[PDB]
């Protein structure tokens, strides 16, 4: 499965914990999410 990614619209502030991002992303109708260690954004993921 190819995975598509988009920045979270609902995650507040800086992203350090993947688990928190994942929770917000699932509520956004994605299937997961992770922090970009780079820019500290929550990135939501789902199958393309």
């Amino acid at each position: 499965q190819q995975i598509c990614k988009a920045p979270s619209q609902t995650f507040p502030g800086l992203c350090f914990m993947d688990s928190s991002c994942r929770k917000y992303c699932i509520k956004e109708k994605f299937t997961g999410g992770h922090c970009s260690k780079l820019q500290r954004k929550c990135l939501c993921t789902k199958p393309c």
